[PDB]
């Protein structure tokens, strides 16, 4: 996952705070 995302549900989910 690029930077400012993470996996979650499989899948790379938008955490930008």
């Amino acid at each position: 996952c690029p930077e400012g995302y993470i996996l979650d549900d499989g899948f790379c989910t938008d955490i930008d705070e």
